[PDB]
């Protein structure tokens, strides 16, 4: 409905790496800013139309794995940093899971 705007001005992690792609999982990796957040918001959805899925992880996290993904499917994957100053603009990329 009313999605939450992201502040494009905030320390963000850098260099998103999407690896270990299986039929149902991908690994997400990023380079965190020197100031570690309280949390990170991670968002993934099927690129062709599907309800977005989310998980929030901690500030000093440098990795998390997404699971239970549908096979042969393209996902938009996003990483949102969560500090006290709001929600920051993050990293994103497309990955298609193995058959």
């Amino acid at each position: 409905p009313a999605a939450a705007p992201a502040l494009d001005t905030l320390p963000a992690p850098t260099s998103l790496v999407l690896s270990q792609v299986t039929s149902s999982s991908i690994r997400l990796s990023w380079t965190p800013a020197p100031r570690h957040p309280l949390k990170y918001l991670i968002v993934w959805r099927a690129s062709r139309g599907g309800t977005p899925r989310e998980v929030v992880v901690e500030g000093p996290a440098a990795s998390t794995e997404l699971h239970n993904l549908a096979s042969r499917t393209e996902y938009l994957v996003s990483v949102f940093p969560i500090y006290e100053g709001g929600v920051g603009e993050g990293l994103r990329g497309l990955v298609t899971t193995a058959p």
